[PDB]
């Protein structure tokens, strides 16, 4: 009955550390949506596990050399079994690792501060007062740097150049929208997530994109497919609309 | 100690019969509901009443947030049951109690044969054709919700035209026949209109699938017994004749 | 050489030859409603495949040495990668071979004349004047020759004594019906076929159990998840309903 | 009801059993079986904590002269504990006074004895009187002997009520006995293959007398024996109970 091993990473509402009134230890320091997610899947496919956050608090990209970081790294050395987090899926990634299918869908769209003019990607990209970015080495990031399309390639060119454009993880970026005048191009259902919470925020425009998050493993991992079937088990038994419904609030706005 | 049942008037789940002397109450109906019912109550043994709706609708959330149709039959508690295709839906989860589904379907496409048309994208792309769906049922709320770039698009299309969304199927069949019409519409009745109309035919394939459950107050100690009912029915393998029964049927060249 | 082996057999209407005038070979030869699954499974999962009848024409049961015979063995024996085919899922064969998920639903039920007083396997069991029986190493029989129910090892006891009860095939037991006073043990979806096309035959009763066709894998082979998470892809995308529909189509009776 | 929920057991091999421990265990930990195990899966699917107790007079249930239950029947009747997670019979005289989830195991009656004799059949002891035979006091074995109205069992229960000793207090004492003296004992059969397969000397003689089912019992009017089911009905279509009882049905020789 060997652990297996899981990779993830501190993200709101997916994996935080749970309150206590002393110090926790192992897997009884996390609570969140990704770890009800573990809990089912090994329930579901009868395995133990030791949770891991990924050294660099990355998801990952690719170096010039073609080198990843981040969760995706731990999985391409072997050095997790799976990754439990709101990964998203992509096709550069799918070549480098397995993933289930998803278990949540979301798009790219834009976190600001509520009250302004600016009602898509186009204005920000015609401007250079407000600033604007995106979570370093993660899949939105990639979408900007890879994309052909000319309001895309402007706004990369602009979060290329910008020192500190790129933040260094969600929360790092939710704190610049509040302190500085700056937007978030930011996955659809954190938005969702931080503006029940936030009322000072809101989404701007719709989705850009439509994709999903999955299960990563390494590849050729065995434990894939029976992964996905037990998504699509929960799926079926209505239990991810029962967790998003726990993990998404709460109160307000 | 008896159970109101809601429902509305629907080939071939729920019809008039054809009689001679005039009928009464539960006796003024036949189809695959009314059926399905009857295999319920013996295995349940409980006595009901059917009731049809007076707005005539399935049930959506006006701007108030006020429901509609049969959903809202069951949640001011004026009914114990809703026996008809009534669409499981998250969004309806979070108002009443479903069993689970009896029958698969999806949201699909129904327009005339020898057409390029090949998929909803081509009904998005163009504004020759109007299109539209049943008013405040399930397959209208979905567009209205989609966040999908082609969905959003549609749904502003249908929710400008006037006349665009149809108070029931029958109307939205006639304004497929007598116009440049295509309606959104749920697969298994398009199968059933298709094998009926040769000149008819379903557009692409499901955009989305989902099934249709005995609709319960929140809370309803039937719901799982009429899960249970169903699982009976489903091992007898019955369902699968009694669809085959009322769906015929002679086809088309 | 990395193409699937397919083994399966003739069995109407899952899998049959094809009507054509010009010879016809490989794959292009066969029919039916699990060539239509098989030509799906193949476009979701990316392999290409080469379909093999099983030489001796059986499901698979074990004798008492411990042998099984049929497409089970075929599996067992590494000799095919899939069984596609009406292969009846059941306990007993999970302990040599894996399935998929279940493609379609059917029960034991009886197929025999209408107009008889016959309505259920106690009137078979309780009276010797009719004969009956099941195809021989296939799941039925099987379902019949473990039985620890009183009634089954009873009708158990019968098949297993008269010569011939037997049958080689469905085709054969449909023709004992139709030709002796015999009711043959048979799976529902496959009478529901029959007593379409011959309206002088009904099924006696209602199922007797309830279990599924599956996909036949050598045990821990790959592709049983895979071929699980493919069927699950055609049902959601309702194609299995619809495929059943193609197949089983067809004018009924007065 | 409370927060936690109340399971009532007893100790029963392979159902319910101590496990091994080279320290005292406590709590819901000290306990390991197919019983168990079902109890972990209900407990996750229906999302409730809860504490095993073990029933006090370690009985099934049976009614005395007025209606007075004991054993576990009696603790749901008197709502002492939310759920009987056992092998606890299904019959009818129980299901007025509490109420069960559908099945998760069949099973019948049958008889537990040396190997050798020439002894064939429940009607081979009914005749004869060296050999003596009972079953566990208090449970659905011997009530189904109390009521029966078949020629051969009635007999039975003749001497097995006239006898001081017939009947043990439970499977263990029974076992026991039958290696121990001339004796059979009348036990349900999946329990009859779990001992076969480890005391290489017993067997099973004859078959099934009847044909039942064991159930989750909850006190009448539950508000979780509906879920119940269909979390059992969720894990038979799964195979887990199948998975499950080959887990704990091991054993070895014979
Ligand atoms: N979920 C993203 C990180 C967040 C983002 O890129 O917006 C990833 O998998 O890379
Ligand atoms: N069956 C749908 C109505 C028809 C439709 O929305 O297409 C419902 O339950 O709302
Ligand atoms: N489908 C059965 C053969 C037919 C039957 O036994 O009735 C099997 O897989 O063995
Ligand atoms: N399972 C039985 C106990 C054992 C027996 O009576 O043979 C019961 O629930 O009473
Ligand atoms: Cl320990
Ligand atoms: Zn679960
Ligand atoms: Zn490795
Ligand atoms: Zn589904
Ligand atoms: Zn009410
Ligand atoms: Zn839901
Ligand atoms: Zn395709
Ligand atoms: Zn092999
Ligand atoms: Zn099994
Ligand atoms: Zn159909
Ligand atoms: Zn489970
Ligand atoms: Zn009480
Ligand atoms: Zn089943």
């Amino acid at each position: 009955n060997r652990s297996l091993i899981v990779t993830t990473l501190l993200e709101e509402p997916f994996v935080m550390f749970r309150k206590s009134d002393r110090t926790l230890y192992g897997n009884d320091r996390f609570e969140g949506y990704c770890i009800d997610l573990l809990k089912e899947l090994a329930h579901i496919l009868g395995f133990s596990y030791e949770i891991r956050l990924v050294e660099d608090g990355k998801y990952g990209a690719q170096d010039d050399k073609g080198q990843w970081n981040g969760m995706v790294k731990e999985l391409i050395d072997h050095k997790a079994d799976l990754a439990v987090a709101p990964l998203t899926i992509t096709h550069v990634r799918e070549k480098a690792i397995d993933f289930s299918k998803p278990f949540m869908t979301l798009g790219v769209s834009i976190l600001y501060r509520k009250g302004t003019p600016i009602d898509s990607a186009d204005d920000l990209a015609k401007q250079t007062k407000i600033e604007y970015g995106a979570v370093k080495d993660g899949a939105t990031m990639t979408f900007f740097k890879k994309s052909k399309i000319s309001t895309f390639e402007k706004m990369w060119a602009f979060m290329s150049s910008k020192p500190s454009a790129l933040v260094k993880n969600n929360e790092e970026g939710i704190q610049r929208t509040l302190t500085a005048d700056y937007a978030l191009l930011m996955e659809s259902t954190t938005i969702e997530y931080i503006t029940q919470r936030n009322c000072n925020l809101t989404q701007i425009g719709g989705l850009i994109d439509s994709k999903g998050y999955g299960i990563g493993t390494p590849m050729g991992s065995p434990y894939r497919d029976k992964i996905t079937i037990a998504i699509l088990q929960l799926q079926e038994e209505d239990k991810l609309h029962i967790m998003k419904e726990k993990w998404w609030r709460g109160s307000g706005c």
